[PDB]
C-alpha cells in the first residue's frame, strides 16, 4: 500500500520520521535533492559521453540530460499524485502528504538516475565487461562464485550507480544517506546478476545491485513493502510504482533530444523532423509562428517543446489507466510501449541509430575508449597482483592515493567508473608516456 | 701503507713511475681530471636524472652535482692530505708527495662517481633490473653462471662506471688509462654480486665490478696493496681509505641541495628551512645578513653556504679521529653516521622523502622511464635473438652503427645506459613511430 512507499526513513535510524512531523520548508526529499547537487560524483557528470563521446560544443551531456530529466519528472510526479490523492483522500486526510512530495521523490530519483555511468557510456560498460570475459581478467573465473563472476562480466552502470549512493567509507557511513521512498524509485531492476534474463517481464532485462550490496536493498526492500518475486536462492522483487515514472521522463528526453542534436550537426535532414513529429504536434501547434521562424534551430525547438508536452499527458493516462496492474506487480511492460505514438518513436530511433550511433566519428571515438578502458583496467590488475615491485608501488601512488578478492575488482571497477572522458585520456598518456 | 695506495701507474706500464720524476706543472692526477674532462661520457651527464627527471629549469642535473662534489672532495682531500703528512713525514720527506696531490686525487674520484647511471636513474637502474627478472630477459636464466643473472638482475651504477672508466676498445687499450689510486678512491664496494649482503659492513651493501673486469680490478687490488676479505670463491677487498672522503662529499652535498630546491621549487615551506638549519648554522651566522635579505633564495643559498663548511670540518675530525680503524679496515660505517648532526640530517631526508620523491610529477615521469626503458631493452634483445630477419638487421643499423651471450646482455645494458633522457624518449617515439 502507499503509506509504507513514501518512506522517510534512512540508514541508521533508530526512531521513526513522520510527515507530520517534517519542517515543511525543507522536506526530507528537498534534502535529498540538495545533497545530491553538492556532490562530486555529480559534478563528474559534466564531462562523461550522452551520444557523442569527448564532445564537453552544443550537444548534450550526462548533466543536461539529467537536468531535464528532472523537470520532466517533477511535472509528471506533480500530475499523477493529484490524480493519487484525488482517489485515496486517507492520505492527504491522515498522514498529511501533498501533490509537491510525489514531485519531489520523482526529480530527486531522476536526477541522480546515471551517477554510475563509466565514461564513454555504452561503449565503456562493454568494454569493462569484455576486459574480464576475453581479457586479462578472465584468469580469476576459478577464484570468484559465478553471481560475482556475471556481475564482473555484465558490468551494470545502475548497480555502480547504486554503490555510489550507498556508499560506506571510515567516520561516514550511509554514504548521501538519502530516504528510503528516493531509494525505491531510483531502482528499476530488483534483481541480481542471476538467472540471466529469465522472463519477457520488463524488470528482467538486467540487474540493479552488486553481490556486496544486497544485505543493503533487502533493508530497502523489506520498509517499503514491496512483493516478492523470487525466494529460491536469488533475491527479486517487484517496482516500486514511481520508477515506471523515471524511466518514462528518460524515454521521452533522451528519444526527442537525440534526434534534435543529430538535426543541428548535420546528420539528418529537417524535412524527416516535420515528417515525423507532424502527428505529435498536430493537436497544439500553431502554423503563423512556425511560419514565422527563418532558422532550422528554432523550428525543431518549437516541434520538440510541443512534443514533450503531448507525450507528458499520455504517459499520465496510461500511468493512471493501469495503476491497479502497476500496484499488484502484473504489468509487465513501460507506459511508453502503451501509447498510440509507438510508430513514429520507432522511426526516430531507427533513424537515430542508422544516422547517429554508427557515423564514422562516433565510431572512432568508440575504439579508442576500448583501447583506453583496457589499459587502465590491466594496469590497476597487475597492480593488485604482484603488490612487491616498485613499478606497483608507483601505480599504487599514482592511482589510489583488508579486502577480499571481489572487493578489490569491484573498487577497481568502481574507481575506473569515477573519470572522466579527459582524465581517462589524460591518465593513458601519462601511462605511455606521450 | 700509504706509499703504495698513492700509486701513479697505468694499465699497460711495464716501468715504474716515481713521484720525483714527475713534471710538477701537470701530475697524474690532473691528467686524469683533464681526460674525464673533454669526454662523451662526461658530457651526456648533462641531461640525466639527479632527482628529477626531464628537468634540463633551475634544478641540479648530474653534471653541476659532480661538479659540486669536485669542489667539497678538492676540500676534505687538502685538509686530511695535510694532517697526513703531519703525523707522517717520511712521506714528504722521502717520497716527495704534496697535499695538493690528496686533493687532486679526491677530485679526479668524485668528478667521475656518476659517471655510470642510466637515465631517470635509481627508477631506470630497477626497470633495467626488472626487465631481466619478470620480463623478457628472464628467459635467459638458464644459460648463464648465478653470478652473471646476479649482475643482469641487481644492475648497479658504479659496476657501469668502472666499465665505462676501464673499456677496452680495437686500436684503444685501457680506455681513459687512469691512475690507479685514482680508480681505488672512486671504487666504494670492492666485491662480486653475490654473496647479497653478507654482512652489516658499509663495503657490502652492493657490488662495484661485473665479471668482465673481475680480472681488471684484481689487477688494481694488488698493486694499492688493498686488504682481502674474503677468498673462498668470491673475492671482495677492504676500501681505499679516500673513498671513505669521496662518500661523504657526496652526501653532504646531495643532502643540502635537495632541500634547497625543494624550498625552491614550492614544495617545502621555509619555516623547516630555519627550523632544521638552526643547529647547523648557528655558529657562524650573522643575524644582520639574514635580516637584511628579502627573498627565499638569498636566504637559502647562505644557509646552504654555512651548512656546507660546517659539515666539512666536522668530517675531517671524523677521519683523523679513527684513521687507524680506517686503515686497519675495521671501520664499518659512514665518516656522516657517526656525526653530532645526526637528528637534523634524518629529519632533512624524510622531509625530502615525503615532499620530492612522491611528488605527481615526480611518480609520472619515473612511470614513463620504466615503459621507454623496456620497450628499447625488448627491441634490443629480439634483435640479439633472432638476427636473420630485415627488421632485425635494420634496428641493428638503427641502434647500433664474436662474444658471449653474456657480453652481448652486457653491453646492450651498457649501450642503453648511455642515452640522455631526451634521447631515449626521442628512439621510443621514433620505434613507435609518433
Ligand atoms: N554512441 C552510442 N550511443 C548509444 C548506443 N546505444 C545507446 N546509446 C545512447 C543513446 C541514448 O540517448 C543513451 C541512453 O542510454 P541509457 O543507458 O540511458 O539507455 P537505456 O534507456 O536503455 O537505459 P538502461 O541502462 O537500459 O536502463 O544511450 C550506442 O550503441 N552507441
Ligand atoms: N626521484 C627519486 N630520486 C631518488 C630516489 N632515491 C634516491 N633519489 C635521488 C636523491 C639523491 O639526491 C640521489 C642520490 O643518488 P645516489 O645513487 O648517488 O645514491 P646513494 O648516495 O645512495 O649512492 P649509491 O649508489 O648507493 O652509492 O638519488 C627515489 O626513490 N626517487
Ligand atoms: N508539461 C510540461 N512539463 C514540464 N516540462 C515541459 C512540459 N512541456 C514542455 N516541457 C519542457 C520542454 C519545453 O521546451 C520546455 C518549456 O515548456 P513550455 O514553455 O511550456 O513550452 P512551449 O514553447 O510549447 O509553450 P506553450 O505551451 O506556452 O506554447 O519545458
Ligand atoms: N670549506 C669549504 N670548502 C669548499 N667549498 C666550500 C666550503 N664552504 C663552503 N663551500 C661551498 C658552498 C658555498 O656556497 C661555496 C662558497 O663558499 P664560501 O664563499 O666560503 O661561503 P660563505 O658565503 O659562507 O662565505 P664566508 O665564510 O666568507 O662568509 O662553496
Ligand atoms: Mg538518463
Ligand atoms: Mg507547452
Ligand atoms: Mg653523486
Ligand atoms: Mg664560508
Amino acid at each position: 500500500n502507499w503509506e509504507h512507499l513514501l518512506s522517510l526513513k534512512r540508514q541508521g535510524d533508530t526512531a521513526k520520521r513522520l510527515r507530520i512531523e517534517q519542517d515543511d520548508t525543507r522536506l526530507g526529499f528537498e534534502v535529498d535533492y540538495d545533497r545530491i547537487i553538492f556532490s562530486a560524483p555529480f559534478r563528474s557528470l559534466q564531462d562523461k559521453t550522452q551520444v557523442i563521446p569527448l564532445s564537453k560544443d552544443f550537444v548534450h551531456t550526462r548533466l543536461t540530460h539529467s537536468l531535464e530529466v528532472s523537470v520532466v519528472g517533477r511535472s509528471l510526479g506533480r500530475m499523477v499524485g493529484k490524480k493519487l490523492l484525488e482517489k485515496y483522500p486517507h492520505l492527504e486526510q491522515v498522514y498529511g502528504y501533498k501533490f509537491n512530495d510525489f514531485g519531489a521523490i520523482v526529480a530527486a530519483a531522476a536526477l541522480a538516475h546515471d551517477i554510475g555511468n563509466p565514461p564513454f557510456g555504452a561503449s565503456g560498460e562493454k568494454a569493462i565487461g569484455e576486459f574480464f570475459k576475453n581479457g586479462y581478467g578472465k584468469r580469476y573465473k576459478d577464484s570468484l562464485t559465478a553471481k560475482e563472476y556475471q556481475d564482473l562480466i555484465k558490468f551494470e552502470g545502475n548497480a555502480n550507480g547504486f554503490k555510489v549512493l550507498s556508499q560506506s567509507k571510515p567516520g561516514a557511513q550511509g554514504g548521501l544517506r538519502l530516504s528510503y521512498a528516493t531509494l525505491g524509485a531510483f531502482m528499476k531492476y530488483p534483481k541480481e546478476s542471476l538467472p540471466h534474463k529469465p522472463s519477457d517481464h520488463i524488470a528482467d532485462k538486467k540487474y540493479g545491485f552488486f553481490q556486496s550490496e544486497r544485505a543493503l536493498f533487502e533493508d530497502v526492500a523489506q520498509e517499503l513493502g514491496l512483493l516478492k518475486r523470487s525466494t529460491t536462492d536469488d533475491v527479486s522483487w517487484s517496482r516500486h510504482p514511481l520508477a515506471y515514472l523515471v524511466e518514462a521522463a528518460d524515454d521521452i528526453c533522451y528519444t526527442i533530444i537525440d534526434f534534435e542534436d543529430g538535426i543541428n550537426l548535420g546528420l539528418i535532414p529537417e524535412e524527416y523532423a516535420l515528417e515525423y513529429m507532424v502527428k505529435l504536434v498536430g493537436q497544439t501547434i500553431d502554423r503563423n509562428k512556425y511560419n514565422a521562424l527563418q532558422e532550422t534551430s528554432d523550428r525543431v525547438s518549437y516541434l520538440r517543446a510541443l512534443a514533450i508536452g503531448t507525450l507528458i499527458n499520455e504517459s499520465v493516462d496510461t500511468f493512471m489507466k493501469y495503476e491497479e496492474e502497476i500496484l499488484a506487480g502484473t504489468f509487465d511492460q513501460s507506459l511508453i510501449d502503451k501509447s498510440n505514438y509507438q510508430a513514429q518513436i520507432t522511426d526516430i530511433i531507427n533513424l537515430s541509430i542508422e544516422r547517429i550511433y554508427n557515423s564514422r566519428e562516433v565510431i572512432e571515438k568508440e575504439i579508442a575508449g576500448y583501447e583506453i578502458l583496457s589499459t587502465l583496467l590491466e594496469a590497476r590488475c597487475r597492480a593488485l597482483d604482484n603488490n612487491d615491485t616498485h613499478y606497483n608501488q608507483l601505480i599504487q601512488q599514482l592511482l589510489a592515493p583488508e579486502k577480499s578478492l571481489y572487493e578489490n575488482l569491484i573498487q577497481i571497477c568502481a574507481e575506473v567508473s569515477t573519470m572522466t572522458d579527459g582524465k581517462a585520456l589524460r591518465n593513458y598518456k601519462k601511462i605511455k608516456g606521450l
